[PDB]
């Protein structure tokens, strides 16, 4: 049920890292363009009216003798634009009317009628497809619309949205942000070079970020869930930006984004500070030839994934390694076996670490880890900063998505 | 109006610290990991209210009748009136979703239906459906109006006091009355393999909430559905399938009493969990720095004293140094309430802020010149003063309180 | 692009250290608390209206000499009472109000008669809000605004009523309680400068860039990064008026709400102060032992935020102090090919922001462990670092939604 990094072999070439020595985790360059991120689905766009017509007769039929024969009916009738806007600005002014059955118009020889148009508007909300662009109820042709003025199933029928001008169907209300993007100044911009930030994201990968068209504009899908608005227009590195990303797969949804993102952003900027000074301070204890601890060792190394640095300590002598960091699962902080399941956490149990070396009277792996009589023992630095990672990233995963309405 | 985590007497049995461990507090539940055991179960937390959810209709059904008077002789004699009928429910049901779809109208009166030696009439069956929003009460499960009968109703089809309208909800199809809109969330359940299960071995966990206590948690049902209520007001929903260590999960608590009211999950939650996180690993490593200075033989000082030592509520370890000795001492953590960092007797409002300003200490050991007590409380001629880091560690482990009951309540609403 | 706090000056008048004195950044202050009520976000059924039209349906039965029974409909657009109307609101509510139509017909002899009913209509109807001027808007209204429970429209045979008449001066955000704390120095005269606000949600905020505004009706006070809370002339600090210490706010200043998420901020900056001050000491420990300090032991002695402090250096293996009022500027990157920072601004004025360099090693050192070096003039990990904290805590502070009225 433990989150950790780990170097992913279970041996590395050691080698003794040489005095005054010390690293602790360019050409680097920063362009921040204009964008537009989505807040929540707000209902009150998806509101609309149901425009009914009919023609309320009243016919006087009149033959060669008799009584005056009067009769009243109901023609339902398909309104036209114009018909519908005119009863529609009189019902946002409480003008409408229904007026009813018309006066007798008699005569003799001819069997002739007199009628009246009565539109009806009734209040209905319906709901929004915001990939898909377009408003979604069941009493539409189809189950869905995009136009201004959409045809329903009754022959009678049809619905005006609340607002007759915005020309793009959407659900969700939008905010405007400053979306950083990081680029190595030298090679040449790709998708994978970039990291994206914002006051909102720490470290959002662009090898990972997907070009999406969500509520009637191009803009690309972070990682997470989370979407900007962006368009063809906005260059980076003096080159069209929005091109660099593949399209989104079928069915990919997206997230809104909250004040509560930053709550993370912050989190992470300590946790790299709490960090970085800690490792200096197992340097600090280097330097003064103090030996080190199994812990001293767990705050040198990278505790994220990705290309890193592992320690340890072969007969008093520190010894490094290059290596990559990858994410595993164990079972907790002292396994019987050094086993853990590398690509989820009900995966396979492979082994972790298999090159042990001399410690006193137990053994050590890589970063502080122990090969104790006890088990197999982690430090806590790493079980901890695990234990950030994991809130950090489900975190990241719990807004809320957008999910359109089905037909 | 500043707190801290203090041992609860004032005095403690002092002992020599003896064999080397590095002996740190952990934060979160990691203090009992001789055998720790979790196992999570799938629930769902509130959200916040929703008012789309109350909307509903008022269905009015009455007759149109149209008479036709017509005696001996004289003109048409034609009377015009209304006759006020409580609807049934198929007439609502049509002349409802007759109004979903525009298609609801009011034909008015009648055609006159005329004859002889005999007064007849035709009637028209007109029904109303006026839009009309309720409120809710989302703990006893009810709709709440004051056009209600008794001023309340638990069912799809309610009756009014005026004998001619009943109340729709817009949704007709949900059975449970419930104001606000869920979202799922995953908690993870902490306990000692070895013990019997039971509410007071367990620890809850989630992505939005950081160590609540079993022992504090009891069971409230909560919009037509069972669940339990955390300390800090948030609920998740546990039906009572769900089984920890085989053994049926939510009968395990109490019930939370009368009038008892639940706080929704935002968000804004995790921002707790991350920053107690990142305390409860600076701790840690702030109090083995202090443990590597016991190893270079590199004296304490007052600071590095409170290092060495617990600062939650709850059962933790003191230090302070009695004549060279380092010595530990066992105590269980209470919060106080000190007026400041330097105070000039040593009082301070135990478990609440208006409180009695009791003596928080009385057992001072001599320390060079000044008087020193536990986890580096000092007695100086300056006044009694804490160390820094205790301090400023209340003020968060308080926000971290005062924030976790920052949420908003679901507030029911009382009838007539 | 990165921020920092560096000591105003391009050189301060140094003295050598030798007190056995641990300065670290954390006197008479003295705190008092009242209790206030915050905006948390707009809510839409606050708005919500009805349209009363009142109308005469007229049904005329005229009857000269002789001829059939001449019978006709019309239909007069009258103004409504303010009694008339709330006869069909609560009809409405009700689901009892009715189009009753045309009325039946009252005829008779050598004279023009006519009977008519009076249909009142309740059309619902959705308006605006402005929380800052205190009244509703929308185009149907007299001049586009209304400030009462019975509201004018252009059209003459219309009225606008709110859904609640009781009006405690028409808001379209809902409020919370919240306690907001005041910190002043005891001995000083209380005044506007010399005061900082706290709350759960709100970590030092500077009073001075406070000021009195009014909003939704209640006097108040708009915190620096637009944020409001309610005050009134009753509250009493220092056993004087807080509210009138307050200038007035500029004209067309607009607020943003206070939400949960503001307390993520409070937070990291509480760790952060409490990080710090354990790091530093954690450095005066290393100067006991006697250990030479590195620019980063020296960076975790240094005050990191704006206001009068310390700053540090070592100077001819001494380790030395000054006093010195600390800003906020905006370097290149985090090391620079010149000493060159934007001082009170990111836009424009490079200034030189240190020239006063003593012997370290083999390279030159400024305040608080800032390199000259021959590859340019570096600065610490940590100072740099915790600059891009304190500068996020800026941009999430203003990150909240704030109120544009109609
Ligand atoms: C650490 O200690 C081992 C055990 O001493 C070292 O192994 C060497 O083994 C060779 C071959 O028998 C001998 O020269 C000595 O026993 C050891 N050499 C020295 C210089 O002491 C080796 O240095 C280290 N082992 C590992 C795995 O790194
Ligand atoms: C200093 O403290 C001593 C503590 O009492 C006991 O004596 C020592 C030698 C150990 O046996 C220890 O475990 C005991 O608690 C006092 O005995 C001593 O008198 C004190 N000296 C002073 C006050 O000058
Ligand atoms: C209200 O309800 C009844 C129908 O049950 C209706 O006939 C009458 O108007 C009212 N009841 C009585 C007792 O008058
Ligand atoms: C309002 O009333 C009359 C008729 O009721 C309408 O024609 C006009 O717009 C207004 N009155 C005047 C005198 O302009």
């Amino acid at each position: 049920y433990l989150s950790i990094a780990f170097p992913e072999n279970t041996k590395l070439d050691w080698k003794p890292v040489t005095k005054n020595t010390r690293y602790c985790p360019p050409g680097l360059q920063e362009e921040s363009f204009l964008s537009s991120t989505p807040i929540g689905a707000t209902p009150s766009k998806s509101d609309g009216f149901l425009c009914h017509a009919a023609k309320w007769v009243t016919t006087c039929d009149f033959r060669w003798y008799g009584p005056k024969y009067i009769t009243h009916s109901i023609h339902n009738i398909k309104p036209t634009r114009s018909d519908c806007d005119t009863a529609l600005a009189s019902y946002k002014s409480g003008t409408l009317v229904s007026l009813g059955f018309p006066p007798e118009s008699c005569g003799y020889a001819s069997v002739t009628d007199s009628e009246f148009l009565v539109i009806m508007i009734t209040p209905h909300h319906v709901g929004v497809d915001d990939y898909r662009g377009h408003w979604v109820d069941p009493l539409f042709v189809g189950g869905e619309c995009d136009q201004s003025y959409c045809d329903t199933i009754h022959n009678s029928s049809v619905w005006i949205p609340a607002d007759q001008t915005k020309k793009n169907i959407c659900g969700q209300s939008f905010t405007p942000l400053t979306v950083t993007v990081a680029y190595d100044k030298t090679k040449e911009i790709a998708a994978g070079g970039i990291v994206f930030k914002s006051k909102y994201h720490s470290h959002m990968e662009g090898a990972r970020t997907c070009r999406l068209s969500y509520c009637g504009r191009n803009g690309i899908k972070f990682p997470n869930g989370e979407w900007v608005s962006l368009d063809v227009k906005t260059r980076i590195q003096e080159k069209h930006l929005l091109p660099l990303f593949k399209e989104c797969p079928a069915g990919t949804e997206v997230r809104s984004t909250l004040q509560s993102d930053g709550a993370q952003v912050l989190t992470s900027e300590i946790q790299r500070i709490l960090d970085y000074s800690l490792c200096q301070n197992t340097w600090d204890k280097v330097e003064r030839k103090e030996p080190l601890s199994p812990l001293d060792l767990s705050y040198l190394a990278s505790k994220s994934p990705g290309k890193g640095l592992a320690y340890t300590v072969i007969n008093g002598t520190l010894s490094f390694a290059h290596t990559r960091y990858v994410r595993m699962w164990i079972d907790g902080p002292v396994l019987k076996e050094p086993k853990g399941k590398r690509e989820s956490p009900s995966g396979i149990s492979s082994d972790i670490w298999t090159q042990w070396f001399k410690y006193g009277d137990m053994e050590i792996g890589p970063n502080g880890l122990l090969k104790t009589a006890g088990g197999y023992k982690f430090p806590w630095h790493l079980i901890g900063m695990g234990i950030v990672d994991n809130e950090l990233h489900e975190l990241s995963e719990a807004n809320p998505l957008d999910h359109p309405q089905l037909p």
